[PDB]
């Protein structure tokens, strides 16, 4: 309808009616820093994820006190995600693993350093000890259904390291926040980064992750392994990102994608990105729903939207996954970008 279903075996009567809580997993990384990985200009990479969930949460952000827009002129997808919180009533409460500058609204702390230098293939420590923490953070979160984002800058390189170092065939498939997508770097980065910390065939994935991954990744696996084992449906919500999630939840459970209870949740600007192939990638995990949401930005008063249209920001926040939920929970998809149109002021 106003919802595109790959594999939609059953889901989306699932998640229909059901009492959800959306999470956003905030992360940095380290490589950002120094390395024009990701579209986030570096006057400002340390900030945007604090401020994306302080906006989601507040209603507004507070470390950064100007409007929702990057270069480009595009409202960033938080704008989507908080109107489909004020919308739906939808609560919310968002994680830490290692923004490079903290929140000022209320958040879970789960590990307070940043994902690390990936091109030295140091990432990270603990993607066991992060997904545990996960996990057991899961089993005190009490909803029916979980919809779990990210905002993690340079995270389109990580996901591609992690899935590249699982073995999958991802490289012209994992894309980027922008147009402009600097492949040849990123690629360099990430196999730079797996040649150093050894990984091969036999590797595990949390060698992997501890490689090239970022702690959003363990963290949103822990999350969803949990929702998932108590019988609950789980949205993941992003694009490409989430991919490289999936096959993480794969490596550490399997059977878990055998029950039909983990879906990726995205935006229509993703799934039909000239640039990438998130279908494809996930053809290569397994039988997964994936599912888009529609959003008519085309006929957008503002036009920092219709820029969606163009592919000059295509998610994040998980705008894609709370979107689906809203809309197959019966929000008008206008009534989203309305909601945007009318919040411009502030």
């Amino acid at each position: 309808m106003s919802i595109i279903a790959i594999n939609e075996n059953g889901f989306l009567d699932k998640i229909k009616g059901r009492n959800p809580l959306f999470t956003c997993v905030i992360s940095s990384i380290e490589t950002t820093l120094s390395i024009p990985i990701s579209g986030v200009h570096r006057d400002v990479i340390k900030y945007t994820p604090s401020a994306d969930v302080e906006l989601v949460f507040y209603g507004k952000s507070l470390t950064l006190k100007t409007p929702p827009i990057d270069a480009t002129g595009s409202p960033t997808p938080a704008t989507i995600t908080r109107a489909c919180v004020e919308l739906k009533n939808i609560k919310n409460l968002h994680i830490d693993a290692g923004a490079f500058v903290k929140p000022k609204i209320p958040f879970i702390e789960i590990d307070e350093k940043p994902t690390g230098r990936i091109e030295e293939g140091k990432a990270m420590n603990n993607s066991k000890e992060l997904y545990m923490k996960g996990y057991l953070l899961g089993k005190n979160l009490d909803a029916e259904l979980l919809i779990v984002g990210e905002s993690v800058p340079g995270g389109t390189t990580t996901a591609l390291g992690v899935l590249l170092g699982l073995g999958y065939d991802a490289e012209g498939k994992v894309s980027s926040g922008s147009i402009n997508n600097p492949h040849e770097l990123k690629i360099k980065v990430v196999r730079e980064g797996l040649k150093k910390a050894g990984i091969n065939e036999k590797s595990s994935v949390f060698d992997v992750l501890n490689a090239v991954g970022d702690k959003m990744m363990p963290v949103v696996a822990g999350l969803a392994i949990s929702f998932a084992e108590r019988n609950k449906p789980v949205i993941l919500a992003g694009g490409t990102q989430m991919s490289a999630v999936l096959a993480v939840i794969k490596e550490i459970n399997k059977k878990v994608l055998d029950k039909n209870l983990i879906a990726i949740g995205t935006t229509e600007f993703v799934l039909n990105d000239k640039k990438g192939d998130l279908k494809g990638i996930v053809e290569q995990i397994g039988n997964v729903p994936v599912l888009a949401s529609k959003f008519y930005f085309e006929k957008a008063k503002i036009e920092g939207l219709k820029n969606y249209c163009k592919g000059s920001v295509k998610e994040g926040v998980g705008a894609g996954g709370i979107a689906v939920y809203s809309i197959v929970n019966d929000l008008e998809p206008t009534k989203i970008r309305e909601f945007i149109e009318n919040k411009f002021y502030e």
